[PDB]
């Protein structure tokens, strides 16, 4: 299945690797490099997943209200023969009312980005109609992944969606339960 | 098809994305960072296709004839809301006899190591038959998909291989073709 084998790929290549150290690497950024008069960051890797498969490049195109503000400390390590391979994330600011009502770690599933392009790519043989059920199906293996993931302990939350809709504000829903 | 999603994947997050700028990269390190006095690194991409699926993280590991060198410049842009994500790659020394006998840009193909690590996982439902075969459509995918794709023009190589057998040899074979 390509949404499973695209499921585990995200955990094994990417989620089981940053997840262990995230925590440290936010609590780094909160006492050294975020401004002393701002709030901290929140604790999770918020990662959103878009099932119509729309992943734009810019998070800032998809909702005005969210903003980039920062980048974490870079994550770097050795893996299948490159030498320091870096993994990055940032930090956006969530605006209400045209005020920071928040900031978070944030980010895209990129597999996503993978279902909606071979929907293009003739030689894929991929149709719009299997990308929306595999998109469902890539979620769903993902939260079963990290229900029972070691790695996963209260620093990962999934916001899938469907599009009216603003993003800043689905995402301040989850913030604002914690 | 899990192999298929896995390098339709590659392809479309990683290869159409560094392929266009690889020999630019390249040529920048032999003019500016390359020692005056050594060889200039080849011109494609070499990729090492494993089909049991072991990908080390240090290839140096897998032989002590392939020595690490120099990492190419880094390319950065942004990806599904990572800010800055960066695309690095290494440069590798092929020993002969003790001596150097070439320099080229070599890497395992990662989604390799995620067939190994599924058939690994009890939750994955994925067993090491399974992941023989996944590996061999994994590659025959690959080549289909760079056949095709505007993105390869004599820019990449695929080496696969099944262990006796020396990489390092493997590589300077497909070297020594040019
Ligand atoms: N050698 C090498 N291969 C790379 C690199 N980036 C991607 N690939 C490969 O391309 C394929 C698809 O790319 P994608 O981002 O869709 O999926 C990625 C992406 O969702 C997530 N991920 C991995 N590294 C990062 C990262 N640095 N930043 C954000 N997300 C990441 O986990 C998935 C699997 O990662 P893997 O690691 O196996 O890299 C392979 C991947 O199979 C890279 O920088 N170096």
């Amino acid at each position: 299945s390509v949404a499973h084998g695209l499921a585990w790929s995200y955990y094994i290549g990417y989620l089981r690797l940053i997840l262990p150290e995230l925590q440290a690497r936010i609590r780094t950024y909160n006492q050294h490099y975020n401004n002393l008069l701002r709030g901290a960051v929140s604790q999770r890797l918020y990662i959103l997943l878009p099932l119509d498969c729309g992943v734009p490049d810019n998070l800032s195109m998809a909702d005005p209200n969210i903003r980039f503000l920062d980048k974490l400390p870079q994550q770097t390590g050795d893996h299948a023969g490159i030498k320091d391979r870096v993994y990055s994330n940032s930090i956006y600011e969530l605006l209400e009312n045209g005020q920071r009502a928040g900031t978070c770690v944030l980010e895209y599933a990129t597999p996503l980005q993978t279902l909606f392009a071979m929907s293009q790519y003739s030689q894929a043989g991929f149709s719009r109609e299997d990308r929306l059920e595999q998109a469902k199906l890539f979620c769903r293996t993902l939260e079963d992944i990290l229900a029972d993931a070691p790695e996963s302990q209260n620093n990962c939350r999934l916001i899938a969606y469907q599009e009216s809709f603003s993003l800043s504000q689905e995402v301040l829903r989850h913030l604002r339960q914690e």
